[PDB]
């Protein structure tokens, strides 16, 4: 679990949002395992807008965050989940570092801020979601 609070926005995987966030919806992208409701409080995180690609995750599965190096976000065939079906997944980005299913939610940084969130993973891989071109979480 977990999510990215920025302005007065929440960004949660799509497969993990609950009733209050689809009743308050923002935008939501199957594609991409993401969605963004609004808030009553403003949070603190801040999006990095770069093309790092190296930076730190968080591991709820090992309760550490871990330093990798991830690809450039594109379009990678991912595998049947209880949550999607074996599908392309679009703006995700992969490193080597360990993943199971109770970890989508946490967070990717880089120098510049957040990055984007864990969504995929397995055998030693870990499938971040990458938030850096919604340049409108900086706004409204
Ligand atoms: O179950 C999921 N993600 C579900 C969301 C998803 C995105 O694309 C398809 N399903 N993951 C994330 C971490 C992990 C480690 C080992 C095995 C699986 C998984
Ligand atoms: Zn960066």
């Amino acid at each position: 679990s977990g999510a990215i609070y920025v302005g007065n926005y929440r960004v949660v995987n799509r497969h993990l949002a609950t009733h209050n966030d689809w009743a308050n919806l923002v935008w939501e992208d199957s594609s991409r395992d993401l969605l963004v409701s609004s808030t009553t409080a403003q949070g603190c995180d801040t999006i990095a807008r770069c093309d790092c690609q190296t930076g730190v995750y968080y591991c709820s599965s090992r309760r550490k965050h871990y330093p990798v190096s991830f690809s450039k976000p594109s379009l990678i065939f991912v595998e049947a989940s209880e949550y999607y079906p074996a599908r392309y997944q679009s703006h995700l980005m992969l490193a080597v570092g360990h993943s199971e299913p109770g970890d989508c939610g946490g967070i990717l940084r880089c120098q510049h801020g957040v990055v984007g969130i864990v969504s995929t993973g397995g055998n030693g891989l870990v499938g971040f979601a990458d938030v850096r071109d919604l340049l409108w979480l900086d706004e409204e």
